[PDB]
C-alpha cells in the first residue's frame, strides 16, 4: 500500500515533459513505467505483486528488433502518460488504467516488418487476419499475457469495467495501424471545424484515443534532435532489413525500405513530417489544446531535417 516508486530528481523532473527521454538502461525502464501507471492512475489502481508480473511478461515478448523494441514500447507509454497528465480531468480512471497497458502492449512480438511485407511473404498471420494484421496479434499477444496465472491486472474491476478496458486496449492498439490513422484524422478535422465533435459520444472519444495513440506511435519526431536523429537510424535499419527481404522475394521495393537509396532518406522525413506527423498533431492540438508542446517539438525537427538537406548538417 505505502509503498511509491521514487526517481532521481533529474527524471523526476523531466518525466513530466512531452520530450523525456527514458534513457540507456533498460533495468529503469519498469520503474519509470510503474512511477507513471502511480501518478496517473494511484497506487491502488494495480497490484504491485501482479503488475511487475505482467510488465516483465510483457518486456520478455518484445524482441531485439532495432526500432519495435522494449524501450518503444515504455517510450509510447511515456508519451501517453504526458498527454493523461497535461489532460487530467478529460478522462476517466479506466481509461488512464487501459491507454498506458495499451501502448506498452501495442507492439508485442514484433518482427520489424510491415503488414504489407507479410502479405507479399503469405505469412500466416495474413491468413488469420486480413486487415491491420500485426495489430491484430498485439492484441491477442495482450490478452494471452494477461491470462497467464498471476498476470491479470484488472481481476479488481466489475466484470462490466472489464469488458470496457480490454475494449479501450483493442481499439487502442488497432489505432496504432498508421493505415487507418490518415482516415480517422481526416474525421476527427471534419467534426472539430464543422464543431460536431463531442467527447460524450463514445465513438467520438474512441477518434480522439486513436489520434493519442499515432500520435504517442510516432512521438520519436517529438523528441530532442538528437533523440529524433538517432531514433530514425533504428527506424530506417528495420525499413531496410525489410527492402532486402522484399528483393529477397524478387520485388524492388519502395524507395523508403531500399538501403542503396539513403541519399533520399532526408526528403523521406520532409514528406513523413509533412504527410503524417505535423497533421496528427495539428489536430491532436485542436481536440487537446496542452498537447501543444509535442506539435511545437515535431515543427522544429521538420525543420531540423529541412537543415540537413541543405547541407547544413
Ligand atoms: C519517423 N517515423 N516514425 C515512425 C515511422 C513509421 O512510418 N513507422 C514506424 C513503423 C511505420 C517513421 C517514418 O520515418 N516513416 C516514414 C519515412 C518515409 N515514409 C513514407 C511517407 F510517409 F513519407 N514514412
Ligand atoms: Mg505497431
Ligand atoms: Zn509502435
Amino acid at each position: 500500500g505505502l509503498m511509491q516508486f521514487t526517481l532521481p530528481v533529474r527524471l523526476c523532473k523531466e518525466i513530466e515533459l512531452f520530450h523525456f527521454d527514458i534513457g540507456p538502461f533498460e533495468n529503469m525502464w519498469p520503474g519509470i513505467f510503474v512511477y507513471m501507471v502511480h501518478r496517473s492512475c494511484g497506487t491502488s489502481c494495480f497490484e504491485l505483486e501482479k503488475l511487475c508480473r505482467f510488465i516483465m511478461s510483457v518486456k520478455k515478448n518484445y524482441r531485439r528488433v532495432p526500432y519495435h523494441n522494449w524501450k518503444h514500447a515504455v517510450t509510447v507509454a511515456h508519451c501517453m502518460y504526458a498527454i493523461l497528465q497535461n489532460n487530467h480531468t478529460l478522462f476517466t480512471d479506466l481509461e488512464r488504467k487501459g491507454l498506458l497497458i495499451a501502448c506498452l502492449c501495442h507492439d508485442l512480438d514484433h518482427r520489424g516488418f510491415s503488414n504489407s511485407y507479410l502479405q507479399k511473404f503469405d505469412h500466416p498471420l495474413a491468413a488469420l487476419y486480413s486487415t491491420s494484421t500485426m495489430e491484430q496479434h498485439h492484441f491477442s499477444q495482450t490478452v494471452s499475457i494477461l491470462q497467464l496465472e498471476g498476470h491479470n491486472i484488472f481481476s479488481t474491476l466489475s466484470s462490466s469495467e472489464y469488458e470496457q478496458v480490454l475494449e479501450i486496449i483493442r481499439k487502442a492498439i488497432i489505432a496504432t495501424d498508421l493505415a487507418l490513422y490518415f482516415g480517422n484524422r481526416k474525421q476527427l478535422e471534419e467534426m472539430y471545424q464543422t464543431g460536431s465533435l463531442n467527447l460524450n459520444n463514445q465513438s467520438h472519444r474512441d477518434r480522439v484515443i486513436g489520434l493519442m495513440m499515432t500520435a504517442c506511435d510516432l512521438c520519436s519526431v517529438t523528441k530532442l534532435w538528437p533523440v529524433t536523429k538517432l531514433t530514425a537510424n533504428d527506424i530506417y535499419a528495420e525499413f531496410w532489413a525489410e527492402g532486402d527481404e522484399m528483393k529477397k522475394l524478387g520485388i524492388q521495393p519502395i524507395p523508403m525500405m531500399d538501403r542503396d537509396k539513403k541519399d533520399e532518406v532526408p526528403q523521406g522525413q520532409l514528406g513523413f513530417y509533412n504527410a503524417v506527423a505535423i497533421p496528427c498533431y495539428t489536430t491532436l492540438t485542436q481536440i487537446l489544446p496542452p498537447t501543444e508542446p509535442l506539435l511545437k517539438a515535431c515543427r522544429d525537427n521538420l525543420s531540423q531535417w529541412e537543415k540537413v538537406i541543405r547541407g547544413e548538417e
